[PDB]
């Protein structure tokens, strides 16, 4: 569903020292036109980065906001000021908040609709713990987590749906090619049924839960993975490996 | 003689603008030297804050961290990379976190640990809700709240304890200077022995709960008020007046 997509959450890794590399590797880089990738760093070096960065292609985005711009708020992201200092996308709902921080699918909800309120970019996500798996059904699971927002956010054109099994989510265990492009049909079913689908059609869902370099061409040709969502490797210098794939 | 602190809180506000405006007027207004400010702006313009400051007498700080340097903790704050970005403090422990956010005693406790680790200040709010206060326990509370890090923390050569009764933030009521003094003072005690004469002596005690210009001066001759957290108040003049009342 087109515009080949791929993200690097670099989660809370770095130096200004070290995203210079990063960035600065990425700037130097052969990579097609056809292509949009964003970096998600600590929310402090979010405007170095952007300061940093000397390709197209390439933006600024977030690890997490709050649902509110302005406030009494002590400790939260707010996405005015992201945007304010550069960035256009925010991460959502990752599995590093519905389990490390008990943000509900309601809270991940407001912060969403609200996000794009404000016109940023929403990266959205969503997964299923290897319990879920084993219980057959991750597809509910995955639909009563995009439901929380479908009541809320009516236009879809800006958030790129990121499928993310929370049992590959960096433990080297990847989703093979085929279940992976499975659920994302669904995914795609899913939406079609709701955001009608032309929508479906434009939405971007994306894949993560250890995408490496090495696993990346193995995804290349299959038609529901549009991109990635890559964490630990985003790090690595094989984190081009995976946008130079084609997929 | 045992050194004025008055720490500004910008909660989620601030603009690259708002953030010099309030950085210059303070880089511009006589308010001088035994004081000690520590503005704290959001992660996101906290590189720029320093840029702009430094540390004179003007120091910045961070709303939040988190417990480890780093890791995969999607939206978190580092004390590392405070530190990198040339950052001194950290509010640790601040009311807001605990309520919405729900971080507790042992999680403020595990943190105020970790934070010092890296030696970076820590900002320790501690405070009585509303009931508390009727049920005569914010002696309990605080000395409980404050118990709870005593049993991972040793030295406390920098830790700034914030006082502020749930009540007073942002509402406009201020506690009134005598119970003002009335319980910094006690705790200087319950802190004595936990940690010695010497520490408890060299120990900064922050008031804050609608702290501003005004009644600023009314806790001016009050031992053991030794200073305060301004939420509010921090993002105007002022700012100024409220440290050039001394104490």
């Amino acid at each position: 569903a087109r515009t080949f997509f791929v993200g690097g959450n670099f989660k809370l890794n770095g130096s200004k020292q070290s995203i210079k590399e990063i960035v600065e590797r990425l700037n130097t880089a052969s990579i097609p036109e056809n292509v949009e990738v964003v970096i998600c760093p600590p929310a402090t070096y979010l405007d170095y980065s952007v300061s940093l960065v000397k390709k197209p292609q390439v933006t600024v985005g977030a690890q997490n906001a709050y649902l509110k711009a302005s406030g009494a708020f002590t400790g939260e992201n707010s996405v005015d000021q992201i945007k304010d200092v550069g960035a256009k996308w925010v991460i959502l709902g990752h599995s590093e908040r519905r389990s490390y921080f008990h943000e509900d699918d309601k809270f991940i909800a407001d912060k969403t609709k609200f996000a794009l309120g404000q016109g940023v970019g929403v990266i959205l996500c969503i997964g299923e713990t290897l319990e879920e798996k084993k219980a057959g059904k991750t597809l509910d699971v995955v639909e009563r987590q995009l439901n929380a927002v479908l009541e809320e956010v009516k236009d879809w054109t800006n958030v790129v749906v990121a499928y993310e099994p929370v049992w590959a989510i960096g433990t080297g265990l990847a989703a093979t090619p085929e279940d992976a492009q499975d659920i994302h049909a669904s995914i795609r079913k899913f939406l079609a049924s709701k955001l009608g689908d032309k929508a479906a059609s434009e939405l971007r869902i994306l894949y993560g839960g250890s995408a490496n370099g090495s696993n990346a061409v193995t995804f290349k040709d299959k038609a529901d993975v549009d991109g990635f969502l890559v964490g630990g490797a985003s790090l690595k210098p094989e984190f081009v490996d995976i946008i130079n794939s084609r997929n």
